[PDB]
């Protein structure tokens, strides 16, 4: 027969995985669904081709190590990994995962959510995030397309390529745009607030077309930052820009979302706080009155131990990273 092919991309995952169907693609990979002839279900398969770039190698290794370590209902797992039998021949890595029927990006393009579903999705996002943060990990790229949903409204967070151990513009915290890397766990909470806003209105709350436009969108709702807000390490260009702007008035949340649950808007206000030091943390968010019908501290697992990378990944040449990826994936090879 041959390896199957999808949109030009070779998908060399047979014979176990067949009947491929395109799901989507990114800068250095493609995601398809496939039929698994061992477990007799359809699965997701992400083809990644990262080896020409140190950055892409980092992401690939980080996602693999983190997802194989993590164990939580609201976090996607890895069931299988396919790659070449020799490192010389390995140009692609195929990561096999439970197939989810859709993502929140797609869902919000087509469906108006009930307040009860918004509440339940938010709960699951934060429940998963509680586990991530308890492992001392930052996800750093939370957004609707990284929130997977199955047929019965189960939610799983995916794509941990940008994850980092502590110590997409539209969903990026202010600190990110103010700092050349100077931020914390709170950046994830900002992203979740953006996602909550988007679930309330079916449109991105801060859809900036570029960096400056993103800052202007944020201040367009929060208003000009205070002195306290600007009492931090900030990029000089960004600080000067902000100081050059006209005054902007704060827009009350109930004016932007006139039909939203008042409790939902109270939580939204605490997540979309400019100053990350005054921004609500994940446990406090779970305990917020908006989530009272789902909050269950007896059933919200945390990680057994903090997550730790054994090597300074940023320092490693991409060739060493490829060797680590070969090693991490060896356990899925026959005869291991
Ligand atoms: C049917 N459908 N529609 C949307 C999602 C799904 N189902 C599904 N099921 C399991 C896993 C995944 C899935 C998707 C996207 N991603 C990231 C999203 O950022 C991703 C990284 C790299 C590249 Cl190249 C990519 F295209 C997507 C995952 O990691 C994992 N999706």
């Amino acid at each position: 027969a041959g390896p199957e092919m999808v949109r030009g991309q070779v998908f060399d995952v047979g014979p176990r995985y067949t009947n491929l169907s395109y799901i989507g693609e990114g800068a250095y990979g493609m995601v398809c669904s496939a039929y698994d002839n061992v477990n007799k279900v359809r699965v997701a398969i992400k083809k990644i081709s990262p080896f020409e770039h140190q950055t892409y190698c980092q992401r690939t290794l980080r996602e693999i190590k983190i997802l194989l370590r993590f164990r939580h209902e609201n976090i996607i797992g890895i069931n299988d990994i396919i790659r070449a039998p020799t490192i010389e021949q390995m140009k692609d890595v195929y990561i096999v995962q439970d197939l989810m029927e859709t993502d929140l990006y797609k869902l919000l393009k087509t469906q108006h959510l009930s307040n009860d579903h918004i509440c339940y999705f938010l709960y699951q996002i934060l429940r998963g995030l509680k586990y991530i943060h308890s492992a001392n990990v930052l996800h750093r790229d939370l957004k609707p397309s990284n929130l997977l949903l199955n047929t019965t409204c189960d939610l799983k967070i995916c794509d941990f390529g940008l994850a980092r151990v502590a110590d997409t513009r539209w969903y990026r915290a202010p600190e990110i745009m103010l700092n050349s890397k100077g931020y914390t766990k709170s950046i994830d909470i900002w992203s979740v607030g953006c996602i909550l806003a988007e679930m309330l209105s079916n449109r991105p709350i801060f859809p900036g077309k570029h960096y400056l436009d993103q800052l202007n969108h944020i201040l367009g709702i929060l208003g000009s930052p205070s002195q306290e807000d600007l009492n931090c390490i900030i990029n000089l260009k960004a600080r000067n820009y902000l100081l050059s702007l006209p005054h902007k008035n704060k827009v009350p949340w109930n004016r932007l979302f006139p039909n939203a649950d008042s409790k939902a808007l109270d939580l939204l206000d605490k997540m979309l706080t400019f100053n990350p030091h005054k921004r609500i943390e994940v446990e406090q968010a779970l305990a917020h009155p908006y989530l009272e019908q789902y909050y269950d501290p007896s059933d919200e697992p945390i990680a057994e131990a903090p997550f730790k990378f054994d090597m300074e990944l940023d320092d490693l040449p991409k060739e060493k990273l490829k060797e680590l990826i070969f090693e991490e994936t060896a356990r899925f090879q026959p005869g291991y």
